[PDB]
């Protein structure tokens, strides 16, 4: 960096050196009239040039070697090491006359070096590096730089009951790790030069994004100044004399959002005092970037940790069943004493090269059915972060049912390493329901699992996880599409009639569904429902081929489970028997909701098909029955579970998102 | 495209086949109870694959060949060509049990080709290609491909007073050469099949920045239907049969702005009539992306067309020495008969492969001095566009005296091909002035000239024009920067002084200021004014440095040019004499204000001065007298010009933005 800094007519001008930058220096404008030529000297740290139209020469401490004067003359002033002071640094300039030897006047440059730099961890190893030339912008991908703050969203005690980010005072130290550490390092002697101060500061815009604090070691322990954050934009620094680092924590308070790409700025100043209503001038500024993680989910391929259970106590049977397939795996069961664990909640995390936690996102409330949020799981080193819409009415799409995400794929050459989110929808035209925009825009935002919309409004509840689901292939990097089918269903009880069992009854065990006395027979006699479900797998086969064309996927990566709809008075399709796709995936064993088919040697036919699909592959089915502690099954489910997930190994910050 | 359509079981399904697609077929869920094996017979038109496990072989427009049923076993089917009707395009399916030879059942798929298309001219030539695959995105860069779209912003006729953009209705033909076309092609029968039709649509949030028309040419004479834009969301098209094309009309309603990247869609869809009360199923989806044309800027180097000149009839010497530079060129002159043509209205432009016109912004209203637009230049290719404060006051820093540009640089190894847009600002933590929000968030919405704040409210009136300009270098394609300097303009005068000058009298011949008697010795005396002229120095030192850094500049590319201010009691300067620097520039001829200053043997010491810097570089220097009329100068100039100039030649669509 070149910084004008020219001498001025017969006096001695005192100025602060940013190491890392150079002066040109103008003589001609000082010099006296009548002068001809000029001489100069030089201490020892001050390393001088001559410069006549763009060719430059060294200069020695003291030469008595004299130039002519000349606008287009000019010295060029570089310093390697700050001052000492002891320290006398300086230029001065000697102007002579036609006539004569001695000097007729002179002018002086006398200097000050400092170092100044702010520094954070811009090469994503965890360590602050000293002035990383990258810091001041942010580039993804595995060469990409710049540094990586988390939204301390968690909570490091219960005393006070909001997130950390909520607040501009730091209760607990264990907080200081969430955070992001940017260093301000300087160098120079005992005291700044009069007129000069250090002043970090952010834009009003950045200032509800972050909150910055030092730790001071004052007499009686640590505490957290809270220097720029809302409602303050600007922090004199107190210089220290030698070399010193001041030592800055940055917490982040907001997430990617709609307007808001995630980047944020944090700036300091040296400012130069010129008088009284003046303001002071930045003579330099140094700059950090930081980038706010994204809120990422994880798709049922990855390596389960918690399963969540929520139940009415005296389903016994639905906790048993659970209970065994949890201790198949060296997961952790959780059970709380009725969907909402499922519907409310999405487990995602966030992280950066310091360290991540898992967040939940938490489903809107609809004054309704919710009127408060669930904040019971905010605690150390697990957050939360929410969504409400503004004038927008929630509907049951908002539910987080309606919320999945896809194992890493690549489409036409595009990898998405994080796999993609997916949410259900209306079509464009149709005046039906969709997410709401605040959630949706949310999710847009945070770029690196790239949502898709599929269509999920032909169903009564309208959730994507009604009618599918992903599994891995065991043993395998692979994964299948589940999709539920209702050709598959009906071609599997039209083969069961065939072969007598026409008059084998659905529902065996409930009681409450016994006088309906529902058969293989009567289902297959039911002119209008066949043409209900013909119509209900055509809207299957459209997101067949939507999620196709937008995860990369052939035939050859999907299997079909057989399901069975009843159409509502809204046209929309309800469960006829529990919806086998959404199941509990904890690596090769599988969860999966009773369906209560019709018995053909006293085994569930739907069952014995599901088992002859997926048991081939080295899936363990297990099939859990959240329905028999209520008696009968109306197309609800009254039960629910939410696996909590190992992070992707893949670092969100390799990946390079579409512009 | 992989698009799914499976056999129903004993039933003829028909389907609209769409070209560039292909369908995937189930035959194994239609199979009767029983069936073992199937064969298959297609038409002429319809290629079929029987694919098992992944593995595909053609099969005879009728084999007797039998295959085993098996949901892993299904059809691929293709078309080439669409259907005539005539056109009996079929596939049928025949099932056979374990005995016996004759089938017993069957279904079918009968299908009807059509081709559709929604084609732009994305290859950016000014023609409509078919189908081009990069029609729905958009890149930058000479490769790049995309539709472009302009704001149509002009009016064709004064009948109607708003720009031609603010109607739903087209009331010229010469309006649709500013549009871009959009053509729908579709080949096929004499109609659809029973249950399809054809519409195109937008997105509500598309809907305000965007018109859709199509030419009718009925009996009476060809009109213009809207079909897409303000609250319409939908049309309906009327199909025809055999080889069609339907010509649309597209215009831009909004420049890129704050919220607003630049890009539209504009989609057709197939659409499938499922039942009453039933959404229509999109069957296929065709869509085209525009990006709307940036308003751009023009720095002093590119070619000057027309020089537009405000001021009051009896201003002289003012006309006449403004008639007679411009006649030293090829441009026109153009006078209204006081400083709004330069502070009202910046003039930029617009283009598109298929056509381009000049577009003038207008400064913001501020309730005071301006209380109403300047619309008066609205006309045919000759567009308008403001941008106005919701709840920010407009201050003196709006006034486009403080919007400038500059030419095409290279900073850092990046190329700005089209130059960067500069304006003037206070320091952050300043409490200074700023330009309004909305007018910055609408340039830097342009993003092809990257703009740069400089700091201009150092000064009274707090332009950029007041402290530099731009000039070429001329016979080569090189350019400098032109700086105001207080140190340069005391340098001169203590020669002057030096030299026996010291009595030498400013203003001569505005006799509005003889009795203040200023003198050389009069202003060199004044120590008050010595100090406010070397913090200016400072002032524009600062802004030497932005320059250089943020336009790859040296100390070869700038000239300084004497200028002296005075301070007010905002500590802010104002003009002592005429700023020079402020100056028309017609390739190698430049307007300059003439100074008044100390005449010396009976010339202008500044004039000299001046032209001893200039001249030598083969710039011819003409000084213009605004002020003499006047008889006095407050610092105030009266007059002003704005040159219209031609764009650059550089396509904007070529360059290649920072993401
Ligand atoms: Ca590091
Ligand atoms: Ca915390
Ligand atoms: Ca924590
Ligand atoms: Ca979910
Ligand atoms: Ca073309
Ligand atoms: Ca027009
Ligand atoms: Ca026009
Ligand atoms: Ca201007």
């Amino acid at each position: 960096r070149e910084r004008t800094v020219r001498l001025q007519y017969g006096s001695r001008v005192e100025a602060v050196y940013v190491l890392g930058t150079y002066l040109w220096t103008d003589v001609y404008s000082a010099a006296p009239a009548g002068a001809q030529t000029f001489s100069l000297k030089h201490s020892e740290h001050v390393w001088v040039e001559v410069v006549r139209d763009g060719e430059a020469e060294e200069v020695a401490t003291n030469g008595k070697q004299r130039w002519l004067l000349s606008p287009s003359t000019t010295l060029r002033v570089t310093m390697s090491q700050a001052s000492t002071e002891a320290s006398s640094d300086k230029v001065t300039v000697n102007y002579y006359d036609e006539e004569g030897s001695i000097p007729i006047d002179q002018a002086g440059l006398f200097l000050t070096a400092i170092e100044i730099s702010l520094d954070v961890d811009a090469d994503r190893d965890g360590v602050v590096e000293k002035n990383n030339p990258k810091k001041a912008s942010w580039t993804w991908g595995p060469e990409g730089q710049g540094a990586i703050l988390l939204v301390n969203c968690d909570r490091e005690t219960p005393w006070l009951p909001k997130e950390d980010c909520r607040a501009e005072k730091v209760y607990s130290k264990e907080d200081l790790k969430d955070m992001s550490q940017m260093i301000l390092r300087t160098k120079g002697p005992d005291r700044l030069p009069a007129g000069y101060e250090i002043v970090l500061y952010i834009s009003m815009s950045d200032s509800d994004k972050v909150g910055v604090f030092y730790v001071e070691n004052p007499f009686f322990g640590q505490r957290y100044i809270h220097i720029l954050g809302r409602r303050k934009l600007y922090h004199v620094v107190k210089y220290t004399g030698g070399s010193a680092e001041l030592l800055f924590f940055v917490e982040g308070l907001c997430f990617p959002d709609e307007g808001f790409s995630g980047l944020v700025s944090i700036h300091v100043s040296l400012l130069e005092y010129m008088a009284q209503d003046i303001p002071l001038t930045p003579i330099f500024t140094d700059t950090v970037i930081f980038r706010i993680a994204p809120w990422i989910m994880t798709p049922n391929i990855l390596p389960p940790v918690s399963v969540f259970v929520c139940c009415m106590k005296d389903n016994y049977l639905f906790l048993k069943e659970v209970k065994n397939l949890v201790e198949k795996t060296n997961c952790e069961l959780k059970v709380c004493f009725d969907r909402w664990i499922q519907d409310e909640i999405e487990f995602g995390y966030i992280e950066a090269p310091h360290k991540g936690f898992p967040v939940v996102l938490d489903s809107p409330r609809d004054g309704n059915l919710k009127d408060f949020p669930v904040k019971e799981l905010l605690g150390p080193d697990f957050g939360y972060v929410t969504r409400e819409p503004l004038f927008e009415s929630v509907t049951s799409l908002d539910s987080f049912g309606n919320l999945e995400v896809s194992p890493p794929v690549t489409v036409n050459g595009k990898t998405y390493p994080l796999g993609r989110i997916l949410i259900g929808s209306s079509f464009p035209l149709s005046g039906g329901r969709r997410m709401t925009k605040v959630v949706r825009d949310f999710l847009k935002a945070q770029q690196v699992q790239a949502p898709v919309e599929l269509y999920s409004d032909w169903l009564t509840v309208g959730h994507v996880d009604e009618f599918m689901s992903f599994v891995p292939i065991p043993g395998t990097k692979k994964f299948l599409l589940l999709m539920a089918s209702t050709s598959a269903c009906y071609k599997l009880f039209r083969e069961k009639q065939k072969d007598g069992h026409g008059e084998a009854i659905m529902f065996k065990g409930l009681g409450g569904m016994s006088s309906k006395r529902i058969t293989i027979n009567k289902i297959l006699s039911n002119e209008s429902l066949v043409q209900e479900n013909l119509y209900f797998q055509r809207c299957l086969d459209w997101n067949r081929d939507i999620l196709k064309k937008e995860l990369g996927l052939t035939e050859q990566d999907i299997i079909d489970l057989p399901a069975l709809f009843k159409m509502d008075e809204d046209h929309r399709a309800r469960a006829f028997f529990p919806n086998m796709v959404n199941m509990i995936v904890l690596d090769k064993d599988l969860g999966i909701p009773k369906p209560f088919g019709p018995q053909v040697e006293e085994e569930c036919c739907l069952e014995m098909h599901v088992r002859g699909l997926l048991e081939p592959l080295g899936l363990e089915c297990t099939f859990i029955d959240d329905i028999s502690a209520y008696h009968k099954f109306l197309g609800e489910v009254h039960c629910g579970t939410n696996v909590r997930r190992k992070p992707f190994t893949f670092k969100w910050w390799h990946m390079v998102p579409s512009r």
